[PDB]
């Protein structure tokens, strides 16, 4: 292993620094012995997923809070983590010098690393691209005998989703979004403002759009990359929005509704790509429960739709039990998924906060809020920006887990790095959410999982600057007996056999 | 009777010039007999609220579009449509030579105005504001021994609502509504950021908080002034958003719920202010009807609360009948009603666009939207602001439908101001909505209302480019030949006895 070298900027805590000879890493993953625990721990103070063991044992005693494991109460199995593979990621990422690259393609996707297996790529340009194009701009090719990947796909996006994929363990999960159509597909002839495609449902425009899915897929094949799912537009209400100033396709529930009956689900359902799923929504989570309504009763519509892709910005509007919760009651069958996250989007918030612990349990605060909601995944934006938080052609600047500072050859793992990694590295795909009871009221948040071999994780996040002792019981193994620091967040990780 | 002075700013149409010796005006009216219509029509092009007259016919032959009214389907009672008193409107108002002011408060307020009828008042300082302020800024004063109104109430804004409410013919509505308390009641001690009142519900901190509330009433009934109604809070989400940049005071629905039942309702219901109105929620419209649910299926704090304000600004994220029309379907006798609006607080929107007919139609179209699913009244935010829509101490500027230039003492009446003005003026208090049916589908918005006199009033809005000729059928009277010309709005009178 590799540690921290940690530096301030001025916020209330540190990021760690990389460069083209030394990144913070971890040893190869192992469980300790059955009776034994691994804890992972950050804090606010410094520590980064720092490795500690404790004993399990057979009794406890005390009228300290106690989390009782429900091994048996089981709850969504998981589909992953990750973060977008954006123009402005890529450039950011190609910045540097190929061994620094190298080691911030392995801190996300390898074992070396927290183990990222989701990557979203956009569907041609959105804002954070520094040039304005779609796959088809040649005007009225209803053939698509223009359409095309250009250069930010073929020298920038696809060669970096190679090298991600060669450096994971476990299989990388590749989900596709568009932000624009072509302009001539559309009611306003621009790839911003307030425009939806043209005619409607089942008509030229709508099929022509349809098929530019499968000619995307088409081409990402040919570069051999195969697509885990796609979703049915980026943020479809933006469309709707007088003067949206980036890339957007308007869509009303009813649109997509039929949009997905009549062109996208047949479409993808009749050729090489039919078990690429289809997500819907990609949108606010207060469009829950109304939205999944208006799609999956639909049954045209619903036998299409695999799952249901949310955004966290609007979430103080949304709380989870009325909107993910709600949704769960009414659709058990169709899986919910976090597909878009950063801070910095909001006109007050400053852009990139180096070294902030607020972003970070922001982070996963909504990761363990998602999960204890049947949420299967949880997906981060930019991989990677620069400290301006760019490049993005509207300025639209946000902040990202990684920033690159290409003068130094160096980037910065901030806190929401860590964060997101008590999360991703611990918990595989096909992880089970179990439950997880409280002794009494408390500060925390946390939530249990066990892995597809049976072992547990517990994550435990302290937003409070109050130390509190607790004890984890697992009933057929022993009490943990350990304590959560004020401003940290731990992952415990056991064998059960 | 005296027409518009127009000047272009090179947006889609022109402003109405006045000044200290001339504003734009219209005559008494002079109710046209029995089988004769009178039509007042605003277009793009330059009409502003010109009146022309028209034969009602006992027979139509064609195949155009027929909008026929509905007089035995009854829906609300309007209560009015208004705007706000803010510390930048008081500024600006009083920022004009006399002779200037009494012509922007009659353009409101009189007859030969548009007959505003409602006046919201901030309860101390917001971001309209120049400088952050409450009623009882003294630390820890639970007594409130240290509660008063500063000169921008008893200066700014008391002496101008006086003015106002003289210039009216009809009677005028206050309606109070609050963004922060003292920031000694607050968790975070901030006007602004995420932050609650301490406590919880039924406690000292929530008794002084509604304590506050009588002593505005109280303090403002020394000034000679009644309220209507307040609300709970302005938008209550805002409070639970990190870094909220202005002052605000968050809420969940649970925490307005539980504030309504054990402090406000019952503080303000044994006052010598029992008969003032509760508005809950005064918040954006896609938080119906969880926010009813939550709120009015405790007895308890449903036998407090009067109705529901709603914010405009989410709305294309909130289809009405989702949302407005659910509410009323679940809580039939708890009215609705529209608190806030104004065009300019997106980050991307340009503040002010002097003449912007864009704005106008936004306006005239949530107008319409509203009233037709059972929303009481409208009310716009500030009643004026300056060329750069403030002041305002965050910088947060926006639209108004009047703009005031103090270099020029000159302020510029808006197509904001005329779109409204087409509700406001035909529209008063009692008036009842009843149904309008369309022969077949249209891009035109209308709705036809019964002034309490039993006059009839149609408004029709085309945000089309199209001229559509159209006739309108009262069953009553007979058949109105028209049109609605592309980019334009129609207020429609006549007698039906
Ligand atoms: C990439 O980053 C690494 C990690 O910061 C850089 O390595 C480090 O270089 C600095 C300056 O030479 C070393 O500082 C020194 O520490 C010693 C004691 O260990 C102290 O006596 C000196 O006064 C000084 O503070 C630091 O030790 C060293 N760290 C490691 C782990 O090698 C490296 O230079 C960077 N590479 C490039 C190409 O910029
Ligand atoms: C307040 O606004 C009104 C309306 O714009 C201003 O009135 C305008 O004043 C100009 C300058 O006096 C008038 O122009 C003159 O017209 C006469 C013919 O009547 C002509 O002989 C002169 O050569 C000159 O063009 C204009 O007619 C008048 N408009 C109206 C509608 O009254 C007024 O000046 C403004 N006052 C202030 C203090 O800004
Ligand atoms: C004008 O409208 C009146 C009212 O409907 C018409 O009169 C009636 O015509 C219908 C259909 O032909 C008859 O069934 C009714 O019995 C008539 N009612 C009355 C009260 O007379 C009249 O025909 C129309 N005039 C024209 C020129 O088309
Ligand atoms: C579009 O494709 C056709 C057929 O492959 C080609 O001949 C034509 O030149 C292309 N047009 C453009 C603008 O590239
Ligand atoms: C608060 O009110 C009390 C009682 O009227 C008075 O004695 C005291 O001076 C006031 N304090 C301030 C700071 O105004
Ligand atoms: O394109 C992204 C944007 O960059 C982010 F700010 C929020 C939502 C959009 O999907
Ligand atoms: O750093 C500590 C941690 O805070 C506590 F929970 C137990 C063991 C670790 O060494
Ligand atoms: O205070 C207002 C603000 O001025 C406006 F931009 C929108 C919402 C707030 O209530
Ligand atoms: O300006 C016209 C209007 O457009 C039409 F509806 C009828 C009468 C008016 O003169
Ligand atoms: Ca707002
Ligand atoms: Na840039």
């Amino acid at each position: 292993a590799r540690p921290c070298i940690p530096k301030s900027f001025g916020y209330s805590s540190v990021v760690c620094v990389c460069n083209a000879t030394y990144c913070d890493s971890f040893d190869p993953p192992t469980f300790p012995a059955l009776g034994t625990f691994s804890r992972y721990e950050s804090t606010r103070s410094g520590r980064r997923m720092e490795l500690s063991m404790g004993p399990i044992q057979a009794n406890h005693t005390g009228t300290g809070l106690l989390l009782t494991l429900q091994p048996e109460q089981k709850f969504q199995k998981v589909k992953g983590f990750g973060g977008a593979m954006t123009d402005a990621a890529a450039l950011n990422i190609l910045a540097l010098s190929p061994p620094a690259q190298n080691l911030l393609l392995k801190s996300y996707f390898s074992e070396e690393g927290i183990g990222y297996n989701i990557i979203r790529v956009p569907m041609a340009s959105c804002d954070f691209s520094i040039r304005t194009y779609t796959y088809a701009d040649t005007p009225d090719d209803f053939q698509l005998h223009n359409f095309s990947l250009p250069e930010e796909d073929t020298k920038l996006k696809i060669p970096l989703i190679h090298r991600a994929l060669q450096l994971a363990q476990r299989p990388v999960s590749l989900l596709a979004s568009p932000w624009t159509s072509p302009t001539w597909l559309k009611t306003n002839g621009a790839v911003n403002g307030k425009g939806s495609l043209k005619g409607q449902p089942g008509d030229i425009y709508h099929q022509t759009w349809a098929r530019y899915f499968v000619k995307f897929l088409d081409a990402y094949a040919e570069h051999k990359l195969q697509f885990w799912a796609v979703t049915a537009e980026n943020e479809p209400s933006a469309g709707l929005l007088s003067g949206y100033p980036f890339q957007c396709l308007g869509f009303t529930p009813e649109h997509q509704r039929d949009f997905i009956a009549r062109d996208l689900g047949p479409t993808l359902a009749n050729s090489t790509h039919h078990n690429v799923r289809l997500l819907m929504l990609d949108d606010q989570r207060l469009l829950l429960p109304h939205w999944a309504k208006v799609v999956l009763t639909d049954p045209e519509a619903a036998k299409y739709v695999h799952g249901i892709a949310v955004h966290w910005y609007l979430d103080f509007l949304a709380p989870a039990k009325a909107t993910l919760g709600e949704t769960h009651r009414l659709f058990p069958n169709t899986m919910l998924f976090a597909s878009e996250a950063c801070v910095g989007s909001k006109f007050w918030e400053q852009s990139v906060r180096l070294g902030s612990w607020d972003r970070g349990m922001q982070y996963s605060h909504s990761i363990i809020t998602n999960l204890l909601y049947h949420v299967v995944g949880w997906t981060d934006w930019n991989l990677a920006l620069n400290p301006e938080g760019g490049p993005n052609w509207v300025r639209n600047f946000v902040d990202s887990p990684i920033i690159v500072d290409i003068t130094k050859d160096t980037f910065y793992k901030q806190p929401m790095f860590y964060h997101l990694g008590h999360f991703s590295k611990f918990i595989p795909e096909g992880s089970q959410r179990v439950g997880l009871v409280a002794s009494q009221k408390n500060d925390l948040d946390a939530v249990a999982l066990m892995h597809p071999d049976g072992s547990a994780v517990v994550v435990v996040l302290n937003r409070s600057s109050k130390d509190v002792p607790l004890t984890i019981k697992d009933p057929a193994v022993g009490f943990l007996e350990t304590i959560s620091p004020g401003y940290s967040i731990h992952t415990y990780l056991w064998r059960r056999q």
